[PDB]
């Protein structure tokens, strides 16, 4: 009903940003039905120092300001990541800044880190901090994704601020150095810049009290050169980074895009990104010898999509764009299909399938 009627009818009435705002509101108010699908033990994953009751999370960008976390767990996500959050509030780019490519099952966005800022999000998370502590213990962890202000003159200091303010409230933190929509940000993926940045981030993280000490992951682009990926793997292993998120949106425009809006500036997400992301997961898993947990993201809209990223080396996956086309039912669909495929392919559970292609 969502895929065939409601979503198509909604998208025909609201521009994508308005639709997004409404979706966040509806979710935060808990207007959706509580998901029927009950997670089986097969879907449980233990990684990053936590239990995840299922491996399917909501990717950063949907709940940028931490407004809909509980509604998202109700939707059936096994973990929630909010953000990106910047130190000071900022408006992001002028509108329009989000575009649907329905013929491609893709989206292009250039939000530019519109963010309520650390202080607002801090108090928002504090208001439900003990509820989250129980959810986490129950296998439903919370990630917080950190960004940088447009006018900041010290990128490392922006991330350090984010570690200090939201680190205590997060099960894991994400150093997002892969947004295509903030000038100069992706250059922080370079070896020397990344090592300096992550050394500072990890020191700030290590200075937090033990029970408030998050895992730290780095989120990378799908558009890296082979040299870029080798350098990132090297730095991650040198510094003991806890994990990678692979990938952000692509600035590439793959041959074959049909959408009228295909040449809008911004990051491309959804199906055209899927296999580019999967191959990046595959490479980073190999470069890190399977020792570094990967959250695989990009174009996941089915159980097969999820399992392909898991077999390529992901311990967990996330989705966003699929939600915008298929709506809330896609979460249970992905989980149900993933369980069936795991059984069909001889895996006792998700854990057995992680990196299976490499063996
Ligand atoms: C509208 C939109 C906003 C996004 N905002 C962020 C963000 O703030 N921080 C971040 O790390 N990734 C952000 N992303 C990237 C997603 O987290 C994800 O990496 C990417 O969309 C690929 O997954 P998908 O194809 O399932 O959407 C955004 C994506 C979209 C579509
Ligand atoms: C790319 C910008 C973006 O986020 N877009 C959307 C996000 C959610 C939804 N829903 C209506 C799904 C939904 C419905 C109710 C609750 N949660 C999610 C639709 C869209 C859309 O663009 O049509
Ligand atoms: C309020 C301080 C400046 C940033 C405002 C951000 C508004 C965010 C609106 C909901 C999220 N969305 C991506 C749909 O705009
Ligand atoms: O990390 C990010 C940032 C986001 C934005 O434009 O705010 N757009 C994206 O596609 N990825």
């Amino acid at each position: 009903f969502y895929a065939e009627h409601l979503m198509p009818t909604l998208q025909g009435l609201l521009d994508p940003e308005s639709a997004h705002r409404l979706a966040v509101r509806f979710t935060s108010l808990g207007l959706l039905p509580r998901a029927r699908f009950q997670d089986s033990d097969m879907l449980e994953v233990r990684v990053l120092g936590h239990k995840f009751r299922n491996p399917v999370g909501i990717a950063a960008g949907f709940d940028k300001h931490g407004e809909a976390v509980d509604g998202l767990y109700k939707m059936g996500f096994g973990f929630v990541e909010i953000g990106s959050v910047t130190p000071k509030p900022q408006e992001g780019n002028p509108r329009p800044r989000v575009f649907r490519l329905p013929e491609d099952q893709a989206v292009i966005n250039r939000y530019g880190f519109n963010s309520h800022g650390l202080s607002v999000v801090e108090h928002r998370l504090r208001a439900r901090q003990q509820k989250q502590a129980k959810l986490t213990e129950d296998g439903l962890p919370l990630g917080v994704n950190l960004g940088k202000n447009k006018t900041s003159v010290d990128a490392a200091e922006d991330y350090a601020e984010g570690v200090r303010v939201l680190g205590p409230l997060a099960d894991y933190l994400v150093v997002n150095v892969s947004s295509p929509n903030t000038a100069g940000l992706r250059s922080l993926q370079g070896k020397a810049e990344l090592r300096r940045l992550l050394t500072k981030v990890l020191q700030e993280r290590d200075g937090l009290r033990r029970v408030h000490r998050p895992a730290v992951l780095v989120k990378i682009a799908p558009d890296l050169t082979s040299q870029d990926k080798e350098d990132i793997a090297s730095v991650v292993k040198e510094l003991g980074i806890d994990g990678l998120i692979v990938t952000n949106t692509t600035v590439s425009r793959p041959a074959g895009l049909q959408g009228a809006l295909r040449s809008e500036t911004g990051g491309l997400s959804g199906k055209p990104l899927r296999d580019l992301s999967t191959q990046t997961i595959r490479e980073m898993y190999a470069l890190t010898q399977g020792r570094v947990p990967i959250i695989g993201v990009g174009g996941v809209s089915s159980g097969q999509d999820a399992l392909e990223k898991i077999r390529a080396g992901a311990s967990l996956v996330q989705l966003y764009t699929a939600l915008t086309f298929w709506g809330p039912p896609v979460v249970g669909k992905v989980k149900r299909e993933l369980e069936a495929l795991l059984k069909e392919q001889g895996f006792g559970g998700v854990t057995d399938a992680i990196g299976a292609d490499h063996r």
